[PDB]
């Protein structure tokens, strides 16, 4: 079969997280374990990689274009940006995630739009936003209860327009909130909508929330970042590992989980246990 997808893991024993001894083999098994739940949320999207060839204590790089050296069987599609054109991989199979692991691409980042097959030729072109994302970034001195209250407030504003919101702890510091769209809208449109939500929240709790980056207004506030809805921006994918000291994950959570004052980021091993018990908390997102 000319279309047969195969990935060979090399250097299985290579440690990619020196703090914890987490190896390429660990990562390979992790992305295998999460494939079923992860794929639905990255399907149809251009996948930006961040790679750490010798692990998180060695230099890393983002990669967007799909190199010719990559497997020919990977799906791919082209985006025409201001300074040229970029052809990205679309990860849409378990073996694709095996390639991500083999690449030491600890991080997978995707935008909030999907490629759509053009009526005539079937050629893939960027289509509408399918969901909104908000990145809630806690400023200096902001506690969990404040960040949670701000998340619940975003959720409540969205609920007023009959939208449902899903939280995902970023694995870093952020809390991301995703909301699937009832009706399709351009990324430009999605960004205007998300901005309106953020500014409305800022009006409602200006002591606790900001909708702008302005850095002297950041302390003591949650920055409700609406800017990642831009079509040219990309956001860490749910279930992606993070290239951080520990192998934490962009982990879906329940709303009740956010009410825990001891809320913390989850490790890859915990995410696997959670999937086995509860399945995908983001089932309804995509």
């Amino acid at each position: 079969s000319a279309s047969e997808q195969r990935v060979t893991l090399t250097n299985a024993d290579k440690v990619l997280y020196p703090a914890t001894g987490t190896t390429k083999s660990d990562i390979f098994d992790y992305y295998a374990g999460v494939a079923e739940v992860m794929l639905g949320h990255i399907a149809g999207r251009p996948a930006t990689r961040k790679r750490w060839p010798n692990g998180v204590d060695q230099p890393a790089f983002f990669e967007k274009q799909l190199a010719l050296s990559a497997p020919p069987w990977l799906s791919r599609a082209t985006v025409a940006h201001r300074s040229g054109t970029t052809t990205y991989p679309i990860i849409d199979s378990a073996t694709g995630l095996a390639w991500i692991a083999q690449q030491a691409a600890l991080e997978v980042h995707v935008p909030q739009w999907r490629f759509v097959a053009e009526p005539g030729s079937g050629e893939l072109n960027p289509g509408p936003a399918t969901r909104l994302v908000f990145d809630l970034d806690p400023g200096e001195g902001v506690m969990m209860a404040q960040l949670a209250e701000v998340a619940r407030a975003v959720r409540d504003l969205l609920a007023d327009i009959g939208l449902v919101t899903f939280p995902v702890t970023s694995g870093s510091k952020g809390l991301h909130l995703y909301t699937p769209l009832d009706e399709p809208v351009s990324s430009r449109g999605a960004t205007v909508l998300a901005k309106r939500v953020a500014q409305r929240l800022e009006q409602a709790m200006p002591a606790l929330v900001t909708s702008t980056m302005t850095k002297s207004l950041r302390a003591g506030k949650v920055f409700v970042d609406w800017s990642q809805n831009s079509g040219s921006k990309t956001t860490i994918a749910p279930y992606s590992l993070r290239g951080r000291t520990h192998p934490t994950v962009a982990a879906p959570r329940t709303w009740a989980e956010l009410d825990d004052p001891a809320l913390r980021q989850l490790s890859y091993d915990e995410v696997l246990t959670r999937i086995a018990r509860d399945g995908d908390l983001l089932e309804r997102l995509d």
